[PDB]
């Protein structure tokens, strides 16, 4: 199928990828930059994020989510379903607003496109109504993240697809903090798509620190692997 053919040669071994956030939290602004790399073919990305302005105002594991569905392995079965490298090169928009329970919210708007060789994605983050002493403003989640699974349907009156679920983050007490995600996703150019099925994304996620770095930062390894269409 040629359209999945041009999928495959744009994503076939290792691919470079840049990131680039601007945020805004109730007032607190802050940017990240992150650098790594993404092999499709594994479902693997390998990222290391720096804040580039001092202290991050937030939880880093609060970013994750936030910081590209283009590197997921889809199974050979489920290949046709596969609209994030559809829309490629060109690529797509991601918007989210993300509900932290009893808590603010972040809206985010990504961009995720090729550069050339280096696939990018670029990122607006505006939260508000953060509490002060809250969980997230006050750092008081863990350095760590759970599995999760993330289910896509198509938004077919917009061309592209819609994701709801929730993430939780273990609080250092022991409980947890919801961040209720929405998610649209729409192609930044007029060239076809493949609308999927409903399915899913399997994500596993490990943060970790580099020990000669002493800025504030996360390494980030992820793996993401379609499935739930037999």
């Amino acid at each position: 199928d040629p359209m999945v053919s041009k999928g495959e040669e744009l994503f076939t071994g290792v691919v470079p990828i840049l990131v680039e956030l601007d945020g805004d939290v109730n007032g607190h602004k802050f940017s990240v930059s992150g650098e790594g790399e993404g092999d499709a073919t594994y479902g693997k990305l390998t990222l290391k994020f720096i804040c580039t302005t001092g202290k991050l105002p937030v939880p880093w594991p609060t970013l994750v989510t936030t910081f590209l569905m283009c590197f997921a392995r889809y199974p050979d079965h489920m290949k046709q379903h596969d609209f994030f490298k559809s829309a490629m090169p060109e690529g797509y928009v991601q918007e989210r607003t993300i509900f932290f329970k009893d808590d603010g919210n972040y809206k985010t708007r990504a961009e995720v496109k090729f550069e050339g060789d280096t696939l990018v994605n670029r990122i607006e983050l505006k939260g508000i109504d953060f509490k002060e002493d809250g969980n997230i403003l006050g750092h008081k989640l863990e350095y760590n993240y759970n599995s999760h699974n993330v289910y896509i349907m198509a938004d077919k009156q917009k061309n592209g697809i819609k994701v709801n679920f929730k993430i939780r983050h273990n609080i250092e007490d022991g409980s947890v903090q919801l961040a209720d995600h929405y998610q649209q996703n729409t192609p930044i150019g007029d060239g076809p798509v493949l609308l999927p099925d409903n399915h899913y994304l399997s994500y596993q996620s490990a943060l970790s620190k580099d020990p000669n770095e002493k800025r504030d930062h996360m390494v980030l390894l992820e793996f993401v692997t379609a499935a739930g269409i037999t």
